[PDB]
């Protein structure tokens, strides 16, 4: 298992994520805090990543983040 | 019409698990390999930004739990 911090919006989504990853054997710390909104997150900048067999559609990526109700941004692995 | 959730940086096992979980919870999920260029700014930790009382669990303990993490999941919106 790994060390995982789950930060930002308090709510069912963040709690369920945290719960799942603890169930998978990770060491999970949850910190409630203020976050940017989806449009602000998009405007932080996105690094486009190609997936074999899929069109990498720049506008589709922009729209998916900007128009989300919730954005989960995963960093590290 | 369930909540629209974008998972960005979903290239790893943890991203895939999150995407799977949230679709099981009836959300409309778009998992995206493309990732934030500035991940730490999604939920930037500062004394003013953290909802946890700094008299109880201090800012340094908060900062350390994120610094020592292998993976940081930042949840934006709700």
């Amino acid at each position: 298992g790994m060390k995982i911090a789950v930060i930002g919006a308090t709510g069912q989504v963040g709690r369920e994520i945290a719960k799942l990853l603890a169930e998978k054997g990770h060491e999970v710390t949850a910190i409630a805090s203020r976050s940017k909104n989806p449009e602000e997150v998009a405007k932080l900048g996105i690094e486009a990543v190609y997936v074999d067999g899929e069109v990498l559609d720049f506008k589709s990526v922009e729209e998916a983040v900007k128009n989300a109700d919730v954005v989960i941004s995963v960093a590290g692995g």
